[PDB]
């Protein structure tokens, strides 16, 4: 009770990956292929063969040679393991490498004074106090000045935006949601 027919792509010390397939024949033998991908080697990939023998749960694979190599088999999965039965295994890490790419679209949510005048909206963002440029936007424009009143003064907004590069390439806040503006509040208050 058991599959004979495994697939998967192993770590490779010096490539993308070994595309790796072991196949459990009836008679006792089993062939193995190895492909590498992003090769920088002579022969892309190596085939091997030999006979196995399965005990309970665990599997041994005798090659042409006589060299062998050691499987449990748990489920759909089937573990490569040293003589003693520990499972070899790889450290990996979580490290982000230089690349360039361009700025996010999806949208986050923003807490700042939103200040509008001369076609120029501003955002003065209560999280970094940075402050940067909204894009243009009829409507949220219009809301502002419905709610700061009688007064020239900036309001406090939460609105969903992302960050683009426009004209004057230069970063600017594009909202993605109508904005919400709260009056009477700053960004102290809760």
């Amino acid at each position: 009770p058991m599959p004979q027919s495994w697939r998967g792509v192993l770590p490779c010390a010096d490539c993308e990956g070994i595309e790796t397939s072991l196949f459990l024949e009836k008679d006792g033998t089993w062939v193995m292929n190895e492909r590498y991908l992003g090769a920088r080697e002579e022969p892309s990939s190596f085939a091997s063969y030999g006979t196995w023998a399965r005990t309970a749960d665990k599997l041994v694979l005798t090659d042409s040679k006589g060299e062998k190599s050691y499987y449990r088999a748990k489920g759909d999965a089937l573990e490569m393991l040293d003589r003693e039965g520990n499972p070899i295994e790889s450290q990996f890490n979580y490290t982000l490498e230089a690349a360039q790419s361009s700025l996010p679209m999806t949208p986050m949510t923003l807490r700042g004074m939103y200040f509008y005048m001369a076609d120029a909206a501003t955002f003065t963002d209560c999280a970094t106090g940075k402050r940067f440029m909204v894009a243009n936007n009829a409507e949220l424009e219009r809301s502002y000045l419905a709610a700061r009143g009688h007064s020239e003064k900036p309001v406090l907004l939460s609105v969903e935006g992302h960050f683009t590069l426009e004209g004057n390439p230069t970063k600017v806040l594009a909202p993605d949601t109508a904005g919400k503006f709260y009056p009477n509040q700053d960004c102290s208050s809760l």
